């Protein structure tokens, strides 16, 4: 049974990858994209879809978790789908304008504004990435989030969240939060992820070192052959 | 019918790739070496196998086809391999030092010394990539690479070569140089392609912007679902 993690286990873990494994950010947010990208791809896949291309909103956040999101859009739409980005609140360091542009030039539109209606995302976007906060979340939610979060909780298509569904509580949850119908786990799932009751879960993040996994205890699942996601429970 | 690229075309697509699109240096590495694993494993794969786990030899080159070499030591290990990685030429550079000290950290050892003799190679190592000189090579081959190719010219196992095998005339091959039983073509196939004749040859790196293979009529075959590698022919 795999472990989920405290949020100062996680934080713990992620702090080794990159300090004492040296891992670097992007490194470790091209194989989150990815794996985010394909849980969506095995979960919706083009062919089950009634739009073709089918169309998918990423909604990005202002830290790393938005840029799992970038990274996701950009293998979206490698692996056929249509993909449309939110972008309120970027940091201006290179990694992210490197991502912007990346997927300016695969002609994946950044809107300028939030469709402020649960209907219009719903009739434009198939599906839609919560890529907004992770598990460092504190928070607590400023907008243009909480606007955001509460257009969300009123959609009647399906929302994947990358991690941790944004606007709960990383350990605890949140009963009247967003409820989403996949959740990727990074690296291995947090304590949210028990009150998850979405279909699809699914671990990503194929990068975890044996003797790390080994010193937390962490019991990830054996991944099929060179599948980047495992599908949980 | 896909296109196979000049090594002036090669060295333009790839600098689209930085400048233009902005990709950094990293980010695509790591997709390439994640396609050279998979390519691996999909062609060799660890049930049919001998050992248990399967053995394999990364000899890693001074530029970046070295560190593609990396790249994939490491997600050979994920997959169920027992690599070891012979890397003399080490740049100092923040990319390099990363690398390496993630492969140590996996418990990946590198090697002080090449194995002498053909010999020894195939005892230890059921199969050997060649992740030496890549695309822009000229060369010419300096020591210690001259007498390692050498060494791999005698060998009884397979060898599996990065993008272009090393030592041949990255347009033209080289009837006398090293004859690979996998090749792994990053982004599109180049020149050198046609003179290739082991049993699997396939493309990897699975990030090609369509505007960019549009611009260059690459003619991509398509990647089935999620997959980053495609076997050619
Ligand atoms: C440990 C860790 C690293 N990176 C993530 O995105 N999530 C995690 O839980
Ligand atoms: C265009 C290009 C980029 N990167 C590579 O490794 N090989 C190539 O041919």
């Amino acid at each position: 049974a795999v472990k989920y993690l405290s949020q100062e286990e996680a934080q713990a873990v992620d702090q080794e990858l990159f300090n004492e494994y040296q891992f670097s950010v992007d490194q470790l947010m091209e194989l989150a994209g990815l794996s985010c990208a394909t849980a969506i791809a095995k979960a919706y896949p083009p062919t089950s879809m009634s739009k073709s291309p089918p169309t998918v909103l990423v909604i990005c956040g202002p830290g790393n978790n938005g840029g799992d999101g970038l990274v996701c859009a950009r293998h979206l739409k490698l692996f056929g789908y249509q993909p449309t980005i939110y972008y309120p609140k970027r940091p201006n360091k290179p990694l992210f304008t490197g991502l912007v542009t990346q997927c300016q030039k695969m002609d994946i539109p950044f809107l300028g504004e939030m469709p402020p209606e649960p209907m219009m995302v719903d009739e434009l976007y198939e599906l839609v990435v919560d890529a907004i906060f992770g598990f460092s979340f504190k928070g607590d939610v400023r907008e243009p989030f909480h606007s955001i979060l509460s257009v969300l909780s009123g959609l009647t298509v399906p929302i994947a969240s990358i991690d941790i569904p944004s606007g709960w509580d990383v350990e605890k949850g949140n009963p009247s939060g967003i409820q989403p119908d996949l959740l990727i786990s990074l690296t291995a799932p947090k304590k949210s992820a028990t009150h998850f009751t979405g279909r699809y879960h699914y671990l990503g993040g194929r990068f975890v070192p044996p003797a790390l996994e080994k010193k937390y205890q962490l019991n990830l699942p054996s991944y099929p052959d060179t599948e980047c996601v495992y599908r949980l429970q």
